[PDB]
Formats: C-alpha cells, sequence, structure tokens
C-alpha cells in the first residue's frame, strides 16, 4: 500500500505527459493540413 | 505530523506538476497563435 | 532520503517534460516553414 499509491499517481502524471505529447503531436499533424492547404 | 509531512510534500510536487501541464497547455494554446497569424 | 524519492520523481517527469519540449521544437519543422 502509501509509497508504492505515490510511486501509482506518479506513474499515471507521467499519462498525462505523454496526454499532452497526443495533442502535440496530434498539432504537428494539423499544421502538416495547413502545409496540404498551402 | 512526519508522515502525513511527507505525504505534504509530495502532494504539494504534484502543484509543480500540475505548473508544469499550465505551461504545457497555455504552449500548446501560443501553437494555435502561429497557427492565428497564417 | 525522501527529499531522494522526489527528486529522483522529477528523474521521471521532467525527462517527460526533455521529451515535449524537444516534440516542440517538431512543432516548430512546420510553425519553420510556415
Amino acid at each position: 500500500x502509501t509509497w508504492e499509491x505515490w510511486d501509482x499517481a506518479i506513474a499515471e502524471y507521467a499519462x498525462r505527459i505523454e496526454x499532452l505529447i497526443x495533442a502535440a503531436q496530434e498539432q504537428q499533424e494539423k499544421n502538416e493540413x495547413a502545409l496540404x492547404e498551402l
């Protein structure tokens, strides 16, 4: 169980950040849409 | 008081991660600025 | 020992925030071209 709880939480923030880097790659692939339309 | 302290310290790093993920989203929402200034 | 623990979390998390900024510098490719 609480310490091994936290080391859970941090790995499941690291979910959220690999989330952000989803979002950024799926901007990159809109940007490369834009550069299509140009 | 000590471990309910430690469990304080970790939750207030998890403050900073949620600071960082502010910063990443408010860069993402600058990127969508760049993609505006087309 | 424990401030060990947090600094070696910030290893992992701020490791990943490396990966996000070095995706951001991929995003700045098109936003370079346009």
